[PDB]
DNA sequence: CGGCATACG
DNA sequence: CGTAG
DNA sequence: GCCG
């Protein structure tokens, strides 16, 4: 088992989906009191676990895998014997994790302000409606769509959405194209936003594109919010029988010199993005982002033409984003 | 012990 | 501060 | 919390 997610295929489904779910309660409860450091070794804990390729069914199976030290391998002990590991239930059912969740899912709140919030004695949803001028607009949205917004949306809605973003982009810009990344793009069948990363093969011509596409989007009356420059952070009207479901969308642009790092980050997982970002600087000496790749001894970016041409670079064998779901 | 990814709105 | 992966 |  290599020691970073991005040297190990993970498939969406696998075979311990019971003792990662665990870990990663752990790992986002570590996040509510601030201790990254402690979120990061409980979600690698977990990611090990997803690329193994059967059931860990003894401890024994946990000696030698990188990852487990004495308190995860504890957790998974106490799931083995008896179902049920005591740590994680007292975080499941603790107040300050409840509230921190239900706060933290909300569009425009953050770990920071869901815990003032929580300090001020706010527990529910109701608690924040009844004080509105506190909210920034954002929250507002974030809070009037919530509903909305923790119901999942189907691939099928999916391709609605993206034909519609299509139409608006051919307007925009005659032979700019609209690729779908995220979840869906790693093999999901639900998921709580859909991301579209938006280019064209002349390089320079996706200037400026992103605030007409939004404007021809507003237009079409299917934008519910908006910020309003390369990310959009939006919410989207999508049709559904009789009526209409709001549903988070991002849409990003990159010149098509960027675009294969750019489809690498916004293809996740969020920890195998980290991970090949660890594994560039710490094994590699090189820099990635959503950008580029930089040699700092060179001074120098790598032109990559594909994600297969960034993984080459690493020296990492290619994983599909299928594979990437750590 | 230091380090833990790296951006944009 | 928020957002993204 | 764990790794190097
Ligand atoms: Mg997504
Ligand atoms: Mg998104
Ligand atoms: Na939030």
């Amino acid at each position: 088992m290599p020691a970073y997610a991005c040297q190990r295929p993970t498939p969406l489904t696998h075979h311990n989906t019971g003792l990662s779910e665990a870990l990663e309660i752990l790992a986002e409860a570590a996040g509510f009191e601030g201790s990254e450091g402690r979120l990061l070794t409980f979600c690698r804990a977990a990611s090990v676990l997803k690329a193994l390729p059967s059931p860990v069914t003894t401890l024994s199976q946990l000696q030698g895998l990188p990852h487990f030290g004495e308190h995860s391998s504890r957790v998974v002990q106490e799931l083995l014997e008896h179902g049920v590991c005591e740590e994680v239930e007292r975080v499941r059912r603790s107040e300050r994790y409840q509230t921190m969740k239900l706060f933290t899912q909300i569009f425009g709140v953050g770990v920071k302000t869901a815990d003032r919030w929580y300090r001020e004695g706010l527990r529910t949803l109701d608690d924040l409606r009844e004080q509105p001028q506190k909210l920034t607009q954002q929250q507002k949205a974030g809070l009037q769509h919530h509903q909305d917004l923790s119901t999942p949306v189907l691939r099928s809605d999916v391709d609605a959405l993206q034909q519609v973003v299509e139409e608006a982009v051919g307007q925009a810009l005659p032979g700019a194209t609209v690729t779908l990344t995220g979840g869906f793009r790693r093999g999901k069948l639900q998921g709580h936003d859909v991301d579209f990363l938006i280019t064209h093969p002349k390089e320079g011509q996706e200037a400026g594109l992103l605030p007409r596409v939004m404007c021809r989007l507003q237009d079409q009356g299917l934008i519910l919010y908006h910020q309003h420059f390369e990310r959009s952070f939006c919410i989207f009207r999508l049709p559904q029988p009789g009526s209409w479901k709001a549903v988070r969308v991002d849409l990003v642009v990159a010149p098509v010199s960027q675009f294969p790092f750019a489809l690498l980050g916004w293809t996740g997982s969020k920890l195998f993005q980290r991970e090949l970002r660890r594994f560039s600087r710490k094994e590699k000496g090189l820099w990635l982002n959503s950008h580029g790749l930089f040699d700092p001894e060179q001074k120098t970016f790598f032109q990559a033409a594909s994600e297969e041409d960034i993984f080459r670079h690493l020296g990492l064998e290619y994983l599909p984003p299928e594979q990437r779901n750590a």
